[PDB]
């Protein structure tokens, strides 16, 4: 009811942001190290400083550090437990830094643990996919365009559709680490100092490539922020793509894969329905990372400099973006692992709609027929064939009233089989296009046999 | 009578993207050509049919350029436009161009073409914005102004300082760039509509002729994927957010509250009835402009979210928003350097602002420091000395040492060297510090990286 | 030069003259007041009526040259105002800014635009309505998780997204009286000392009233909030739409055939038609959402009264809204352009046992408690997979295996035909049910 | 294991308990409506409503352990209603599904929160209407780019954010109209066979009436859009105010000092005030934009009829909500301690020369053209500014050399205070104007 409870309340950032408890005390320690190197503190005041930071880390890792919501926020929190620990020498830890450059360097370090994490989960996942696609090679199921049946695939090419978009996500991933990795203490509140640090030593303790070259840049810019959001929220719409795919493959209609027990829902009263809920909730959890993306760009869009309250607001997205997009890639991991194909249910409905079609007319021009012949031509045999009706029943005199063209070898380019063996360009569907994609991905993975 | 429009008529107008994709001609026109020659090369047509393709295609783009060609709606699109101009042409020939290919690979190879020719024009435009940035802060180079948090004063900071840290922004915008630019530089064509082919392609060659990196190593991928688009459309976003932060500030330095800067005429609108008022359009309206470019990011990604493998009709709403986010930022880019070499910074108004707002006191609890006191001690003695200044309405400057000798002996005469605006400023000495030497190092810096003279 | 770029950038006209209608109903109304109040004579207003009136004309008949050099609509019209009758043209400046103009014109162009979409939704309704009556007895299964729970009539389906469109429609309403309040006499923000009559004005342009503060006059644009969030959620009903759709048209659903005239398709594959329409209408609903947020963020954090900024609140106004009128247009024509495969359907219904819940019905009714009845419809349906039959197949011995409560009478509960005949709950998708809900939206949508 | 890390991903209670006063009112009319039409006994309704309070009794004390083993709010309430009064619990779920129950839940809790929004928005513009009356008499400068340009009245300036806020409201109630229509009876999508009554439990409930397709019932959230988009433009409005207060605190502007309790400061520093709580307002609104575009995307493509993916709507509605209800109590408490600083804003004003559009309104009304009248305008303010006066320190003399049209009673419309006294039109910053619209919010907040 008072006005300072409300605003305590309202402004306290403790709740979310003692997340960042091993950045700050990693941030702290370099900066004591440094300070006491440039004699700005002495030995005793840094061994103090260490030891109890320490002693600090040990009581959060325990969970008998109670954090409170009357010191506002993480680095209060851990500062005010210092000084009850040692003393008039915590006090110190603040010679030429402020919350702005601390913050700005606790977060960037944050970000990197979380990059560093969520790669290690990206390869977990393709190596899943890799490893399914090597345990259902031979499985062809229709590959599609506007939904509709166009030409037939491999499963493992199909889920090395998943493996390439998860690669450019590391890319991304990997690019905005090392953009990040520049270091912004040594601003202080944003002009830099007077007192004779040394940017390059807390630089270089904390593991960034250098230090940033503009104070009020350091404390002003969250383009690490934007940019880690953007590719997370890019990697949920590939796994928002794949909760699609899945979804309708768990489908009757598809009827092309079984989820576990473990990972569906049912019903007892219609045993037969098994919900791929884990995949749907994938592909409903991209929308949260989305907007998370949009809350931090609304928040920056027309900001003056340099250090504003409102950048309070970056932590929350950047958090809940994290932890989504961890769990969205290893429940698809733990899905991938817990599917099974359903092979006779593929192959009846394989039939269906003529896929190889675009064989048969790779066959005319290979025998010389121009595209637009060979193409029309298909076309009126498959016009024979409206049905379960499939081209490799026709016999060659019925094809042979459309054109003197076909000969006996035609059959060799017929049925699904046949035409997933006749693709042969590079990045196709032909097996041993894909057999080459299958060992490049089994390489770079590490995958083994074991 | 009114014409009665048929249920085709109608889906065409509602389906068509002429009207728009007209703009990826030289790309489209580049990759058949590169498509033909392949096709020759492999033997799928003849070197004459090739040469007649080749041909009637540089016909056709000479046409575009002279702004004598008929762009058609009832053609549908850039690609199809194209062909059909090019069979009207040439005849039978042109009907093999489409030969082991399909509208699927096509477009996603036109558009990265376009995206890659266009990242390159906005990388020189922002190198262009640094320079101007650069050279105002060099003219300007000895300027005192506030630095600001929470919009309240902070500390003295030296205006190139202040502009450098919009060059900064920039560099992670332009390394953003070249990155999706990287990313995005492997070639789709010849996943065909989605499967690959048993014709006898070569996708190296058509991958090396159109200065792509290498082939896309699944098909399926190859004609599903925009993450091209997103990735682009989001450093279109994050620069916009950079120029829209430099837009509130020179808006603020405009106004006569701040008072720090005059736009000139040429880059500004007034009132003949209130000769002073000048209005900073320009930086408003890049201000502005950011909102639209985050609106093109939301739409391409709430476009490819849930969608299922592989190409989906959807994929037509990509182009709009690439389009208008790339034009938006160019614009943004350019008007702000325009800006930038068309003001003048009022010195004496910002002079005679600076000195009451205590902005000595972090200088001073630093000179303590050195002295040897704890910070906690330095806060406490410049927080009291600076409450004195306030009872007699004086500059901390003004005080005598006996004064300051009343909280602590540490205070020598030196202590003067320390206090004012000036000295303050003089006084920073950190790496990336608003301090003149630090300052002239950075300036050094930028004028080497982009080669000003 | 610099004046040139800056003149580029910061040109209008390329999209605003597209309010060129209400730019001059809003100026003809402006100069009545004028003469009302005695500031210009009524000879001036009369010449500026009849000019006004002239070059609406010129427009319409596309003889008109909108100039890049006279920056915006108002300037162009304005300019060739003077051109034509001369001085009088330049008393429209009397107690009058661009400020309070723009917003006025603005309001106008939105207004003029939901009552267009309101009649859109309505014809996009009766599309539904009809193609619901066309297959009123069709069965098709209900999904949750994309897996078939229960048995649904076709018309009940379609009749989602008619009151869906309801709720659009109703958010139209609800905006355009909302919006429909006049800043005309706002002028730069503060009003005037001259003596204007904005009652008059607000009247003649079909406002309910003046707006009762200039400063929100001049820098409100919540109407275009509310009009772009109300579009997107429309859009976000067509993207169901089209998914659906989308899906109905697959192979693997096999439920409806587009016609060629809605479709894309192929020589080589004469099968394969694609619903390119319904996927752009998918697709578009993204831009629509776009729009949205380009206008948030626009106004989130501008100081008052009026900015520069707000000129980029009409480009994503005018997409929003020719994009959404688009979508309702071309859903109808595929609406009418659809043929549903009735034998593919009902063929696949038996397997799928969507009987069971109106089985646990009739042991409810019996007294059986929910649970119970639920487990033991479960293992009646496990026997019917075990022995590849529907439960209709079962005999009532079999049945009463489990339970006593069984009778003769299960079998007239049994079946898809019984099941949908079965279901009784207002709302439902029961045979008399729907068969009410079509009475009440034929009816309210006047269908003959 | 992989049990485990399904159970973490796909549970809801860590959020949805905040649902459970809504859930148990509704459950409690289910029954009710049960044992009326026969299918439960008396004795089992009596059992289950008694349980039910006592459970909700628990709850309000602390006392009730939410499990996540128990998955969500529905299944932990009925779970601990299963463990308190045996067997007739498990029959609260006749003819009823999570589908249609959780859609009833959350529109009873958004009805709730709407009705909680509102109150603390009329408590808002109290406080901005209670600053207004406090400083009536204050003149400030009114903005277009950042760039002074007419006088206007402090009271004027706070009643755009109260007519903001009006609409805002006026939102608010047409989202709790349409969002009041009870869905449940749906049961999983398709409705029942059971002889339940809808109306019968949408009256209990409060609701307007049922809403007439089951599948839209369960697979409808255009409430929770609307709700979002609502909250959206509101805290576009408090952005906006963020903006202009951080900006009044500058030094540079110098017109408003916080208090103590709503801002931060330096102690080294101690003129630093910074205005924390209002930066905090203006960026809060990101966030609740950013709740927005979470649930449209979630929606957009979706099939029908009921996907989990709809779990994803609880947390950013609950989000959005609890920011603006503090956005709101933050801004109005911050109109609370806020003091302006008379001295320095009036030394600003006269330099503006913020009389000029009101000279050139004399000069209009004296029968000079617009054009005629600015040039003169712009001819003496010139004068003025070499001069280093203001206009109404220009003798009669010096202004008739520039026009004959001038007389004695020009200065009556010279200089700031006389300048807002001659605005007259309806809803200007004139005095008399402000007064009447003071008035007329002083009676309808019902002020005393
Ligand atoms: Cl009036
Ligand atoms: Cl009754
Ligand atoms: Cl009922
Ligand atoms: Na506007």
């Amino acid at each position: 009811e008072s006005v300072t409870e409300k605003v305590e309340k309202f402004t306290e950032s403790i709740s979310f942001d003692k997340v960042l408890y091993k950045q700050d005390i990693m941030g702290s320690k370099a900066h004591a190290s440094m300070l006491a190197h440039q004699g700005l503190i002495t030995d005793s005041d840094k061994d103090s400083i260490l030891r109890g930071l320490d002693d600090i880390e040990r009581q959060i890792e325990a969970n008998k550090f109670e954090w409170r919501t009357d010191r506002e926020d993480v680095h209060m929190n851990i500062e005010a437990a210092l000084t009850d620990l040692i003393g008039e020498p915590a006090k110190k830890l603040h010679t030429a830094r402020s919350r702005n450059d601390q913050v700005a360097t606790d977060f960037r370090l944050w970000c990197r643990d979380a990059i560093d994490t969520i790669i290690v989960k990206i390869r977990n996942l393709q190596r899943a996919l890799v490893e399914l696609a090597l345990k259902n090679e031979a499985l062809i199921v229709p590959g599609y365009t506007h939904l509709q049946r166009a030409q037939p695939v491999l499963l493992p090419h199909v889920l090395l559709t998943f493996v390439e978009q998860l690669e450019r996500d590391a890319g991304r991933y990997v690019d905005c680490r090392a953009r990040l990795n520049f270091s912004p203490l040594g601003a202080c509140a944003l002009a830099g100092t007077g007192l004779p640090i040394d940017r390059f030593m807390t630089a270089n303790a904390l593991g960034f490539t250098e230090p940033m070259r503009n104070s009020i840049d350091a404390v002003s810019d969250r383009d690490f922020v934007l940019e880690f959001l953007y590719t997370n929220a890019n990697t949920g719409i590939h796994l928002s793509r794949l909760g699609e795919e899945w979804v309708l493959w768990a489908s009757e209609e598809f009827g092309f894969m079984t989820p576990s027990d473990s990972v569906s829902t049912g019903s007892s009263i219609m045993p037969q329905k098994k919900n791929p809920d884990p995949m749907e909730l994938v592909r409903g959890k991209s929308a949260r990372v989305i907007g998370d993306l949009v809350t931090v760009l609304t928040l920056c869009k027309g900001l003056p400099l340099a250090y504003n309250r409102d950048f309070q607001e970056d932590k929350e997205p950047m958090f809940d973006s994290t932890k989504t997009i961890m769990g969205m890639i290893d429940v698809s991991a733990e899905f991938a692992q817990n599917v099974t194909f359903n092979e006779d249910r593929i192959k009846k409905s394989l039939p269906a709609g003529h896929l190889d079609a675009t064989t048969l007319a790779d066959y005319l021009v290979k025998k010389g027929m121009p595209f637009r012949s060979s193409h029309d031509i298909v076309g009126k045999l498959v016009g024979v064939c409206v049905s379960g009706c499939e081209l490799q029943n026709l016999s060659l005199e019925e094809m042979k009233k459309l054109s003197p063209v076909f000969e006996e070898d035609v059959f060799g380019f017929l049925g699904v089989e046949n035409s997933v063996n006749k693709f042969s360009s590079y990045g196709s569907t032909g097996s041993n296009c894909v057999a080459e994609q299958l060992g490049y991905w089994v390489n770079k993975l590490n995958i083994t046999s074991t």
